[PDB]
């Protein structure tokens, strides 16, 4: 990877994961 | 949650927990 | 759904929306 | 970006798209 690439794949990689973390807490919140 | 809401939001974290770690395993894999 | 699965799910989208926007543009952008 | 960052990143972008599509169609069968 080119650095910019590396950078921006970087910040993406960061959104998706504060992302998944808010499903992932959604559905551990789930009374079954 | 509904359940039909659960099922769904199950889905799409399965979804965006591969798409996370191919990402990762991209930027893992650079040579410095 | 919910109103507060909903208003998550609308949150989520938005989010989305803007990343996927941000990768469209960076493949618009190379020189073939 | 290099043609293997663009390759990857163009099934990102495929993948989040159908991830997206999926999210709208949802919030756009909501009775309010
Ligand atoms: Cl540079
Ligand atoms: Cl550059
Ligand atoms: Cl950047
Ligand atoms: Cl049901
Ligand atoms: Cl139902
Ligand atoms: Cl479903
Ligand atoms: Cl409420
Ligand atoms: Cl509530
Ligand atoms: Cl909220
Ligand atoms: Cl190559
Ligand atoms: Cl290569
Ligand atoms: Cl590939
Ligand atoms: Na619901
Ligand atoms: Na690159």
């Amino acid at each position: 990877l080119s650095p910019d690439a590396y950078r921006f794949l970087t910040e993406l990689d960061r959104q998706l994961r504060l992302l998944q973390a808010q499903i992932q807490r959604l559905l551990e919140a789930q009374s079954l």
